[PDB]
């Protein structure tokens, strides 16, 4: 179908790691999806010691909100970059087909906006993250990027083509960070986001991140603010990475089926320990709690993780399983 | 069934690079399969000029032990922390649910020991290793790790079910190391384990091994150490790395079927030159050689195999095949 | 059957990125394919700021040439070291069985040339690299490396079987570069190739590229150099690594069809964002351009891509269509 006659609808978009309201199999023919987002350029205490970064987010939050079609619908996408903000900036999104992924035809000063609309006819999880000409690499490390998911009209399917279905998503987005330290072995902290430049560029160049974080800070997904679920349900989780490799692992866990591409035309690989996201994209993973407890979700680079801040929590509500785990002998003295 | 009630069995585990015997399919019935290791803290001569590691380890190894049994089947491991020791151990297995692995379940201090059992009720290859509370990369990237397989119960199979079988199993574990140096440029020796912790940390955090090795040392798996095989011969080559990427490659040979993301409930791929074993995971490929020497098997980031220790040899028996390869002309003389 | 029994055909190789004329399906019987490579040591500038790397290459390139042939035909590869050079040289094929990939048949120091025969009975895209005694990665970071694709005799499929063709094939290859620095904070230039070496190696040992390129300079496939296609061409882009992983990726357009671990008997998988290239490998992607313009094939690791090098483009001839997308709004005043 032509878009011009299509039906359009718009979608209120939510904060990471919840993901909007959508329906997965549907009766709904294509339409034209509208969505907006604004640029907000802003300093963010990233650990806890009070290390700063001067960031770069869609919507205020790191990673953006993630944005939900089907397969054949159109995406039609309002940037809004607020005169507030110091940069230029556009999108590109891995989901699109021509112009730099939308980048070309997006670009916006402070004080503008522009609409793009594509067609999203490929399924899957794809990453979108900004992209402005000779200065790529900073926009997106600065926190710019997040995920756009493309369901088939159908839902999801395992290998053999039987319904999969989800009860909860969340999306996790990780960020190496190249934060800049000065002579006396500091942080750098930057009174604007320009003169971070230079400094943050020196440090990318040596491929080594001083922080690797999930939803824009270490502990993000913790504490009060870990993520839930209960025995017997079975959750979604979409994990982005627009710039270096990670390796999700859940702790207690496994992926039950696992798209770790992003691309649901192909078929899922079952009983994953660790999956593996390139950098430049997104995947996702099912999985069905059969036991309580506190779990962390995490990079199983474990330097990554533990020293570095790429790991959270899942709390889990429930029924402790003897069959699946039973501890027979509790800690004691050695037998003598 | 309730594993309360089935049959139990006792498996006598052996060192690395050996697998204990097993049956590959079987006519059992499941069962409750009964293992035992011993942590052992030890200082560790890892290279040629006599660099040494205040090495952790379960069993005394580099990797720990191979553990071997069927879907279906329960693992219960008593776990030994001698009052020799100077830290706390646990031990977290990807093949099991539940408490962060059974980490949760099995920590024990210098003088305890603990009985953890979990059903093994997904096929593959999986890792297991230690994961205390505030120190877990330190305890997996000084040596702490190593695999449970979990046969399908009617063993092997090829993307269309057709049997697969190997004649011998071979355990290559990866350890990526964090050796600190002094200020005179040369690699520290420490008195205790306790003295090496924070000078280990900040090595770690730079994202950089000092040494990658297999089985615990540069050049283990070499001379009286190599690897045998016969043309003829299949075997199956387990790699775990618990902590950090690799990229095994057979040098004259192919993995001829691989799970490189390690779980037998996936078709393997076929002909590979280059396979990819996610950190944090174990992973098998199946070759059946055909031709007679010593070749290599290493990490193909050819840094990390030749300069830093990821390689070792397999010295393999028989006749060579001029159908396979032939030396048309000998190295002469170009023609003038 | 005997190769020595079957008819020779010989070869004409062309530069990178360019591939020699070929068959994809094809009515012939197997044959004994003849090449010949001469290698060249020279002295290359690398960067837009006049740094040099003292370079090993096949043919003077780096890539060396992609050499095409069809399942069951024998490779017989002339090596050619002239006395021009100063290093020995030979040839691993990862798509060879026997002798570690060859090397040890093919010992050539300067004024010596060796012939090589094998069977090609594996399909996929090889990497082929020099490997001699003692200095193997050296010379694999220097530039010694480039692809053999060894096609299905009825050509490439989808997982269904049904057949792909493609309208032209470009081979890239990806280069982690390791120059040395003075104390003046220089690139280094040498007199020699010899002079380089222990220099190198150190750099070498810290796994940071000070560069990574595609064939063989910041650039080289741009401006005059671009890779070039229409709106409703289908293109094969080869992707080798000799050393170092990579994640290709192209800007606004997608993976069509990818074999990420390059071998061509397993299922292709469709719609990929970003693909992986394990280091020691070489994968291949198919894709039918949609849209005009200029897009950009890269690593998207964008500090790789953009700070170091690794990033070409494709120029792109024809109609721009608008069902795929659309500019709704162009950049304009933010509505008040
Ligand atoms: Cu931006
Ligand atoms: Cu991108
Ligand atoms: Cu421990
Ligand atoms: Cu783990
Ligand atoms: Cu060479
Ligand atoms: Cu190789």
């Amino acid at each position: 179908q032509d878009a011009d006659k299509l039906p359009h609808t718009k979608v209120t978009l939510v904060a990471p790691p919840q993901v909007h309201p959508h329906e997965q199999a549907t009766k709904s023919g294509p339409k034209v999806v509208e969505f907006t987002m604004t640029i907000e350029e802003k300093k963010m205490v990233i650990d806890d010691k009070g290390t700063t970064l001067q960031a770069m987010t869609f919507n205020g939050s790191m990673p953006g909100p993630t944005l939900v079609v089907h397969e054949g619908d159109y995406v039609q996408l309002t940037l809004v970059n607020p005169a507030t903000n110091a940069m230029p900036h556009n999108v590109d999104f891995h989901g699109a087909t021509g112009a730099l992924g939308g980048a070309k035809l997006t670009n916006v000063n402070p004080g503008e906006q522009a609409t793009l609309r594509f067609k999203a006819d490929r399924s899957g999880t794809f990453v979108y993250h900004c992209a402005p000409e000779g200065m790529v690499p900073w926009h997106v490390v600065s926190g710019m990027s997040g995920t756009l998911m493309v369901l088939p009209r159908d839902g999801l399917k395992d290998p053999q083509g039987k319904p999969l279905h989800y009860d909860r998503a969340y999306t996790i987005g990780e960020f190496d960070l190249y934060i800049p330290k000065g002579p006396d072995g500091k942080y750098k902290d930057y009174a604007t986001l320009a003169e971070s430049y230079g400094d943050t560029v020196q440090v990318m160049r040596t491929l080594t991140p001083s922080h690797i974080v999930f939803n824009g800070k270490v502990g993000a997904l913790t504490g009060a603010n870990a993520l839930t679920a209960k025995v017997g349900e079975t959750v979604l989780l979409i994990h982005s990475q627009a710039n270096r490799d990670t390796r999700p692992h859940l702790i207690g866990g496994h992926g039950d089926w696992v798209w770790e591409t992003g691309k649901f035309a192909n078929p899922p690989q079952r009983d994953l320990e660790t999956w593996f996201i390139r950098g430049g994209s997104a995947g996702a993973a099912l999985y069905t709690f059969k036991q309580p407890g506190v779990y962390a979700y995490l990079n199983h680079n474990l330097i990554e993780a533990f020293e570095l801040g790429a790991a959270g929590h899942i709390k889990v509500e429930g029924k402790w399983n003897d069959d699946l785990m039973k501890q027979i002998k509790a800690p004691a003295p050695i037998p003598r």
